[PDB]
């Protein structure tokens, strides 16, 4: 029965035809279960194990590389008894790699935690219903609850389903809805209908929502909806329907792949249009029986030379280590890619309650009377540190620690806080944290008492569990609590009647301890306490008290204030009627004012500094909360989102004010405003969406169910470690530590990571360009192969893979966080740099092919072959007379390829050093600025000597150790590449913007 909030209690009962006194009959339950299904959410099970392996082989470059292995297999098979000793070696490695990185992705993606299967850490286990079955309440599985069921809830209970309140048993019902609406103060409920069918959750004051918990009181109700029809149900589906795009970097890697794909085939067809001349020469060396093997011999060499086979490995290792470093900051990264995207964050949307704040009411100020003398009245004001329920913090006066117990006024204040209290504090040994028991605004008094420790009780040698009630327990032994006059909405105060306990003070008599909204309690005080004595309440005294209450109630403080008082001579229990709260106020009169306490849902300690760091990093911070605007703005002022006295006319909107704006203005408002209050879950998602429409990488920070949709839509969702299960499953990162400043450390980490990544991506892709130039050149010139796939794969994965990882450790710039976020559309390579890699690529191709040719034509120990008898080496056998002389197999010698590979390697070591800085000269930024890069080159080089000496290797790699005369040539060929780039950079700084 949606809309139950607008209907009366009788209407809701009639609607389901159920008796409020007995509950549904076992027949109606069976039928309602049938018509409404169980009270649970569907299992979110997607992508199994084999489903991941599939998508692993869907990458455009992988299929090309794979189809390249298939073609390599046919070749290894058609490999005659000339080199059939290690022919199938090529197809193997090509497939081995594809399987290596593959199983890696599966092992990587499999690591995950479900959203609905984990959401059961929020969906109550049990529920309490009355059913015709029996007279007593029944405790059943919450999943077995159906619409129409009569449910009972009491303090501490987790509401099992969306319920229409029928009857309130206690004097009032207070509900903590922070996990769902973001409200920071428990909500007083009622049973009357809420007319406006469009009333938002914060307005449904006659409804109880599944997932929330009872702060105080007891009530009976009728289930309105269950399963996916509940408020928490609507949000989950909302979360499930939101789509997420690929990371900007991943979109660039995909674009690269699509473009590279076009270039490959394009060159494949290009060479083809250079072999068409074969249909001119009069010679038949194999129609369609043997002669055709050479085309596909270069086609696979091209696809292998163009594709950075080692990139997937370098990137994963980089991101993985990045995730390790974050974990040391207690930041659990759920998605490896976001480790970097986080660096591109331009706007950080953040929930308020439980995210920007602790969501734990804290008393931070209090005062008692100091002295009264005529029109003069001075107060003893104190401040209290600590922003959670933990009994950890101090009491200060004029910013200095004092012993509360030395102020008799404070002893009575603590006493009232401890006794006039129906709640307590506890230590969850499981979660390892202190938790409230009952009402937050009461537990705040409990922890205040533990901090004050007015009797200096010994607490150093206590366990977390004992420390939670040590000082309160001591005070509870001083007086016997006879009864309590529960809080009432008209009176706005609560009191307890106490009789003397310990025989230590029997000449005291009965007392009444009162607390409540200041105005009404103070109006009912005829006396004011000063230390231990009492003076009459006079205009001047009342004035000073109210003026300080006023200050604390607004401005820089904006605290919730509570006045504390006691009735020195309370009525005899006999002359008091305790069954009607309408008489309580009168019993709470002729009181003696004792003091005031100011409390609030405090901002977490590191938020203010964090927001200032973001500002300098060009990152906006926007508050998006379900709480009322007054509290939203107040917190914004405390953390610096707004100036202490700034006017927020058009920089703070409520959900309604926002909706009253035409779409265009709404969109613009997201760029100007920083505080959105009284908003719904879809409002948060909407705001994120507007930000994203301006091409801004947005992050969202939350803790509750109402943050789940937005957390998912944001490029980077950040959930509080102490938040809900939903919010965490919807996030890429979790602050296990609840430290908001870790977000800034993550951004910094993400910026450094990305800058290094750009350098190694550039490095690797750069070498592929040169490699393709080498292949194309030889295929075009008709010359023999200078480099072969097996050699290219080893260099692309090891020789260059190691230095690429080292670049990942390049020291970050000192002003990394003193600059705006880079653009998400910023291309990794373009403009001048495109030309640089263009020139380097050409330089590598010519140098590698040239080195090979050199050995073939000038090497003092190679054949003195002529240029075109080398470009026509293919016609050696058949036409020996033309270009005769020597063995036709020398054209397949390992010396020339080794000469070419050694040049590729040496050149890449140099370009690795050119990759330390985009435009800085190696003289300005020395090679030793990254010790790792220097070592990686040593490792890569010694691995080269390995592949050239350990017999097995040089055999399968088609190589052979070169001579010192040949190496020196390799150096003279390679080294100059440093001079080339050392020049292109110079041209970029002086005559360009670099
Ligand atoms: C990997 C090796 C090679 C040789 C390759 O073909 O790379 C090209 C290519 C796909 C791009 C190019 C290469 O293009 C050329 O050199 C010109 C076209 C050649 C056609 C020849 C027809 C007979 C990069 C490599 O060239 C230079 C010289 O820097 C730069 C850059 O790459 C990046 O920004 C890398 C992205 C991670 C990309 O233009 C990129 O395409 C894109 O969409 C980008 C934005 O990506
Ligand atoms: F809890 Be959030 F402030 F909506
Ligand atoms: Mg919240």
């Amino acid at each position: 029965m949606e809309a139950a909030h607008s209907k009366s209690t009788e209407e809701c009962l009639a609607y389901f035809g159920v008796s409020e006194t007995t509950g549904l009959t076992p027949d109606q339950v069976k039928r309602h279960l049938e018509k409404y299904g169980h009270n649970e959410l569907p299992a979110e099970e997607g992508k199994s194990l084999w489903e991941l392996v599939i998508e692993q082989f869907e990458d455009l470059l992988v299929r090309i590389l794979l189809l390249a292995a298939c073609i390599s297999f046919v070749l290894a098979w058609f490999e005659e008894g000339e080199e059939t000793i290690t022919a199938f070696v090529e197809p193997f490695v090509i497939l081995l790699i594809l399987i290596a990185n593959a199983i890696v992705g599966v092992w990587q993606e499999r690591n995950a935690e479900n959203a609905i299967e984990a959401l059961k850490e929020y969906e109550p286990e049990m529920g309490k219903v009355y059913r015709a079955d029996r007279k007593s309440v029944q405790r059943i599985k919450a999943r077995d609850i159906v619409p129409g069921d009569i449910v009972e809830v009491a303090v501490g209970d987790k509401v099992p389903a969306d319920i229409r309140i029928l009857s309130i048993k206690s004097t009032t019902l207070r509900v903590d809805q922070s996990i769902l609406t973001g409200e920071s103060v428990s909500v007083i409920k009622h049973t009357e209908p809420v007319p406006d069918p469009r009333a938002v959750n914060q307005d449904k004051k006659n409804m109880l929502f599944s997932g929330t918990n009872i702060a105080a009181g007891k009530a009976l109700g009728i289930v309105a909806t269950t399963g996916v029809s509940t408020e928490i149900g609507k949000i989950r589906d909302q979360m499930a329907a939101t789509e997420q795009d690929k990371t900007p970097l991943q979109q660039k890697l995909d674009e690269f792949g699509e473009q590279l794909s076009k270039v490959i085939s394009l060159i494949c067809v290009a060479v083809w249009l250079i072999n068409i001349g074969h249909f001119n020469d009069p010679v038949h060396g194999g129609s369609w029986i043997r002669g055709a093997i050479y085309y596909f011999k270069i086609a696979v060499a091209l696809a292998v030379a163009a594709i950075p086979e080692g990139l997937p490995a370098v990137i994963t290792t980089c991101l993985a280590l990045g995730t390790r470093r974050m974990a040391k900051k207690n930041a659990i990264v759920r998605s490896l890619p976001s480790v970097e995207t986080l660096g591109c964050t331009s706007v950080i949307c953040s929930d308020k309650t439980g995210t920007l704040t602790t969501n734990q009411m804290s008393v931070c100020k209090m005062f008692i009377i100091d002295k009264v003398d005529g029109d003069f009245c001075s107060l003893n004001e104190f401040s209290i540190t600590g922003s959670t329920y933990a009994p950890e913090g101090e009491v200060l006066k004029n910013d200095k620690p004092i012993r509360s117990g030395q102020f008799d006024g404070l002893v009575e204040l603590a006493t009232i806080c401890a006794l006039c209290n129906d709640s307590s504090l506890d230590f969850n040994e499981t979660k390892g944290v202190y938790e409230k028991v009952g009402e937050a605004t009461e537990t705040a008094l409990t922890t205040l008492v533990e901090k004050m420790n007015v009797f200096n009780t010994e607490v150093r040698n206590l366990s977390k569990v004992e420390r939670a009630n040590a000082c309160n327990s001591v005070i509870r032994q001083l007086m016997k609590k006879e009864f309590t006059l529960e809080f009432s909405r008209d009176r706005k105060s609560m009191s307890v009647y106490c009789s003397p306990a310990k025989s230590s003070r029997a000449a005291v008599g009965n007392k009444m301890f009162v607390k409540g909204a200041p105005e009404g309690v103070i109006d009912r005080c005829n006396y004011v306490r000063v230390g231990t004595t009492r003076v009459p309440m006079t205009g001047p005294v009342k004035e000073k008290i109210l003026s300080v209450i006023k200050e604390w109630g607004t401005g820089r403080d904006t605290l919730r204030c509570l006045a504390l008082a006691t009735r020195d001579t309370p009525p005899k229990r006999e002359e008091m009627v305790l069954d009607d709260s309408s008489r309580f106020m009168e019993y709470e009169t002729d009181l003696t004012f004792v003091g005031v306490v100011g409390m609030l849902d405090p901002p977490r300690k590191e938020v203010m500094g964090s927001i200032q760091l973001c500002r300098d990093a060009g990152i906006r911070v926007i508050m998006i909360t379900g709480d009322n605007k007054g509290t939203a703005i107040a917190i914004c002022r405390r953390i610096g989102i707004f100036g202490e006295n700034e006017e927020v006319a058009d920089r703070a909107y409520t959900g309604r004010e926002f909706d009253d704006l035409p779409l265009a203005e709404q969109r613009e408002a997201c760029r100007r405003a920083c505080c959105f209050a009284r908003v719904e879950p879809s409002h948060k998602s909407k705001i994120v969406e507007y930000l994203q429409s301006y091409d801004e990488i947005t992050a969202m920070t939350g803790d509750g169910v109402n943050d789940a949709p937005a957390l998912k839509k944001a490029e980077i969702g950040i959930a509080m470690g102490s938040g809900t299960a939903v919010a965490k499953t919807a996030s890429e990162m979790v602050l296990a530590d609840d430290n908001f400043s870790t977000i800034v450390a993550a951004v910094e980490e993400g910026r450094a990571i990305y800058n290094n990544m750009k350098q190694f991506i550039r490095y690797l892709i750069s070498s592929n360009v040169g490699e393709v130039v080498c292949i194309f050149l030889t295929a075009a010139l008709g010359l023999p192969e200078a480099l072969i796939p097996v050699q290219l794969l080893w260099v692309n994965l090891v020789t260059d893979g190691l230095p690429a990882t080292a670049l990942g450790f390049n020291p970050p710039d000192l002003d990394i966080m003193d600059r705006p976020p880079r653009s998400p559309k910023e291309p990794l390579i373009s403009g001048w740099l495109f030309f640089r890699y263009m020139a380097i690529g050409g330089y590598v191709g010519a140098a590698t092919v040239g080195a090979a040719a050199w050995w073939f034509m000038y090497a003092e120990d190679g054949p003195g072959v002529t240029y075109h008898q080398l470009t026509h080496f293919m016609q050696c056998t058949e036409d020996h007379p033309h270009f005769e002389g020597l063995d036709c197999e020398i054209f397949e010698a390992p010396e020339p390829m080794t000469m070419a590979l050694s040049v590729l390697v040496t050149i890449e070591m140099c370009n690795a050093l050119n990759s330390l800085s985009e435009n800085q000269s190696l003289m300005r930024m020395p090679p030793w600025v990254n010790i790792w890069l220097l070592g990686s080159i040593c490792l890569s080089m010694s691995l080269h000597f390995l592949i050239l000496y350990v017999d097995p290797l040089p055999m399968i790699f088609k190589l052979k150790a070169l001579d010192l005369t040949q190496w020196l040539m390799v150096l003279k060929i390679s080294l100059p590449v440093i001079g080339l780039d050392e020049i292109l950079k110079f041209i970029a700084r002086n005559y360009l913007e670099g």
